[PDB]
């Protein structure tokens, strides 16, 4: 296993990518392409949550996959999210084309992985980056690559929907409001979502995410819905690992699951190869 | 995440470790010790394969433990693996407790895995390293750290046993005949060790541990035993993920459920943080 | 001791910086954290000067704190140093906060260095980062951490007072003609300076440090100030260690006591443990 | 020998460098500066092609030169190369001038390799960065260094004249009809230039780089003109080495002594040490 | 390109080993499996000479192969030569097998290069690891891979020809007398040898080159030989590169074209890739 | 700043080296040598305590020389501390002289420093490395490079003189008596010395460092002698940095000012460049 820590300058804004890659497995005969997914980390466009990045790509990991860590773009300066935060994907996939021969990459299998904050920049491209007058609009012209499926884990959705709370804040993230609902975005050009959440969820209202599953369904789009029960925002893997010391309120022994519906589900897609 | 490779020397024999170290999550108030595991992996004692050494790592890793993948003394030259794989098991302890301070690391929790070949050298070094009389014995004295616990999947326990097939293999790894055995060395003092094989193994008869079970039971040590009905030997993880291209028969749905198990078990031992 | 070198993006230009982390001592019982100085070196906003980076970094980790090396935006191009190095200095700040678990930092000591040239960034910095008003107009919204301390050599206060010789080179480090004389920024809530100089400083004249101390005084702000007799403009550790090769003008012996009078100095203001 | 992946930032838009730097020989009594080249591979300003990055690189390397392989700004987002590419190139050879001492670097041996689009970045930086006038038009303000020859492997040159084929696609590169014909921004300042290319070249037509050197010796530059009378575009090195796999059309025997006339050309040049 | 210094510890004596790894070009379809080169410099074995190292597998990895430095044992402390060192270079070819995977090595092309004193580490292996009564007796019982043929640069083959002066020096490389003379090890089954020295070679006599060459074809083994009529012992490359500053006495013009006669041998004899 | 972590094989049993490299200043116009210290750590030949490592190696790199901190043999395993680790010294020194070109490293500066345990090392080698006879007794036979200074802090210098307490012990260390007492082995060949303890040692009596010291005199060697009247055992920096959290005996404010005098002390030896 390698680790690659390195800003990436194809993009308006450069930013920052942290990369596992998964080495080839030495008593092997013949050598396989592995998939590879993209994780946005939450933290509310302020920052990037480390409880959402290193813990689950080293899960994903376990299951044979490479993975990368994007810093999409903050508000952090004057800075808006958008537009900068597409052009970041699209040049993230980009780049993992060009080190395929190197890392045995699968590019027919990237994935988008988002969380809180970072779904929304990964629901928004799952709608921007498959709508040929979309990527034009919002310059991803010449960046190869494209990823093949998404998965929300408690994701925000629309901006105008519980999160965030006043209209300068959304205005913050984006002056743009045809990006601040993504399930506005959804057409039958938009790749299949693994989505989840809690129905408890405060900070991010459930409706957010039921929204763009609704979107999905309405325009003949394969994708799977797992709403549990009970929770707090922000759980990520919902087990000790990315447990706050103390707190028990990030403790969720049914939500902490999600891992293993999520990759049953992309071997079910034909994304991961199945036991 | 980082990745560190080294050659340790204080050991008769110098050897190489590759150690996957777990960060920090950036956003706790409070900064946490995290377990750790050494993995042993097989090879017939004339090489390591890398099926039983990232692929097992990582899984462990996403459970939130650091792992150290150790290269044990092989066959290879005109040497034998004992004395020397314990005293480089014993090093490797050592080193770990002088690396907690920068890593985190939980002393209280340094657990061993072994697999095939390897889990000869971690079954023996659990009888030896925890009697007095074989530390100084086998050259033991001053490391520092103990284990807590053992994980063994389809060891090679008995050399006598079925693996290898010739009185010279067998002796060519050892000429020393107190160590042929490992479940002879089993006494209470001996860690609590979890064991898997399939009863369908064919190169390292199921007896193999079995007979190391029975030795824990007899002396009062906490142990866990899973004999799955079928599968060939060096299953690994089971899955795709260790599974050699085209070849079905390092599939096993059944066997694959192996690490939740031990993890689940980690926790009964208070050796891994409990949900 | 590790060495990081590092491009940062969370900020309009990006920039490099070199990180010198403290590792944690093996035999100690608990762990410690330890203070960080970021050293901004001059070269008249043309280049960084090495003579003032790893020289004083190496010197102050001797005293135990962390040091990171900042490469401020420079006139080279057609770009002008301001208002860019200011939020270079706050994303710095901020990503050191995000790096405070990994690398045990004391967050409470966070201290900047300027020398020269650098010392305007860092002097102009302790005006605009805490004042709320200028925090806002300079672009500082949503960058987490805050400096305790700032420590001035030679520094370049205000551009109309000696250093630059021409209007257009004024103007072309910035037309904001507000940041133009660091003093006019000092308001109570600057933090503490130690301020030191030679009194025979020909490039940037005396009087620059001068009138900063002058208004750190008339602001009831605490501050240390040490004008040696004699030696010429960036001298820095004053000694053999950055002493041009035969070049004797580079050795002053008693300006040379200037970083064990800083270090007493950060003691008594409690950012620094004392013996 | 050290490999260096770096962001440099002293630029608008930020690029990438790959940098492979020559260690000193062990058994010399005295240490000796060697030349560095830096090299801009084709792509058609929508990528850079490998073949023409390491394979290239190493075979100067082998003639006990530095390279550095600079990822100068494409066309990908909705970004143009022009002028961004040039002030990159500029502020590769000011970062090199900084690393001389640390890597004993010859800066007056730095040289300039082109390679189909990398050709046109190159040629027009020889008229350019020769230029004071242009050096402020720009932007090469404050950048030290100054390379001392260049040179071409089949240049695109005027954009007018065969590559790219839509004028759409000729103001994507730049809108900046003056730097459009390279060929156009040759004066006597001119630094000496090594040009080559095949005469069956259907891409970027052989016209191009014919019209530089006509260029070079009407303004009396010292130039070296090798025009092979067969082969495809884009043969790199002419070999196995920068062949694709099973296409044959990547191999011209007569071609592929281009680098020892290059190289013998440095040493007339007084820019490569002689045998 | 990727650059590994380990030390290998799977031979009775522990050395370190410098591997310079090509990279895949990243616009390929298909992924490539280059040949690999060994290097033994020269020494004298009481140390190993830098010019007979990077200068040359530079040189090599232009052709479009991996190479790999090994540190083969040195009289320095009371230690001999052998046995140790051919149990090296059995370790360090087992180890490139074990890194085919994750490098794209061609097991098929392992080619072993010797100069001077690393000469006849590569003759006597040569001789010994082709001889299965040979291997036994020097224990490389267990090391996989083998070499595919061997170059030797103005090699020493054997101890009572010339080097050294002393019967002391000759014993203190080894007391071993079947290995002082590596073409009385000769036999059909030896790879095929790329022999080159300079007739007036003083301090290792042309006699041993000869020697050995004259034993390759009295057991018919394909072998080259060119003994050029001019130069000092140790001429490397011949040129530029390898030439002690000052000192014209390392450069020769004839000889300095071995390298591109041993690449069109390599070719010839389908050990790498032809144009 | 670079460091270095490497396993050195050139020794009988092989060690590890953690170098800290010195980068040259890139505004000098001329390059300079630096001096280079080795360090010996303290623990009781047991471990090496990390307090007398980086924390005194970073004081002596303020002062502008390379370190390097040496792991030397241990009594851990059943394993002896000599003869192997005089070897090791010699090794590190040899293997200095060939890094030198690469890291400017002025050889006829080379200093030894020793702590408590490693002292014993240290003042043994100044010994030995000093006397042909005994060179060749200890094996260190063609390492090249010899060392000029060497510094001892609270060193174990008779092991019949208080440390360690016990028969059994002291020929654990070794069963060589010749090396037990290094006062004893003390000839005008001998290196000049620094040394300092306090007068209140316990687990290793003042009268140890006396005994050299007088030794030193009376062959008429350089030496300066620093006995402060107060402290305990291990101050190692005296201050701080090097303070067991919470433990006051670990501060002594008149023994803190060793580094200073040791740093004049080098000067004055026409060791390190003068102010």
């Amino acid at each position: 296993m390698q680790v690659e820590q390195r800003t990436l300058n194809t993009a308006a804004h450069p930013f920052q990518i942290t990369a596992y890659w998964l080495d080839q497995i030495s008593d092997f005969e013949t050598a396989v392409d592995y998939p590879i997914m993209i994780i946005c980390p939450g933290g509310g466009f302020t920052y990037h949550s480390g409880r959402e990045e290193a813990p689950i790509a080293t899960r994903m990991m376990a299951a044979g996959m490479h993975t990368v860590v994007l810093n999409y773009q903050l508000i952090v300066g004057d800075q808006s999210v958008y537009p900068w935060a597409l052009q970041q994907l699209g040049a993230t996939i980009d780049w993992i084309t060009t080190q395929a021969s190197a890392h045995h990459v699968d590019c027919q299998r990237i994935i988008l992985a988002g969380f809180s904050a970072g779904g929304h920049v990964v629901a928004t491209y799952n709608g921007v980056a498959t709508q040929p007058e979309l990527r034009t609009r919002y310059h991803l012209d010449h960046y190869q690559g494209q990823h093949a499926a998404i998965i929300l884990g408690y994701p925000v959705i629309d901006l105008t929907a519980g999160f965030p709370t006043t209209s300068a804040a959304r205005n913050q993230i984006t002056t743009d409001a045809r990006l601040w609902a993504a399930q506005r975005l959804v057409t039958p050009a938009s790749k299949p979502a693994f989505v989840w959440q809690t129905a408890t969820d405060e900070s991010v209202p459930p409706i957010n995410s039921l929204k763009y599953v609704q979107a999905m369904l309405q325009h003949q789009v394969a994708t799977a819905y797992h709403l549990f029960g009970s929770g707090i925002h922000g759980l990520a893997l919902a087990n000790h690992v990315t447990q706050k010391p103390g707190k028990d309120k990030y403790l969720n022994d049914q939500a902490a699951i999600w891992p293993q519906l999520a990759l049953r589900w992309l071997q079910e897609q034909g994304l991961l190869a199945g036991n």
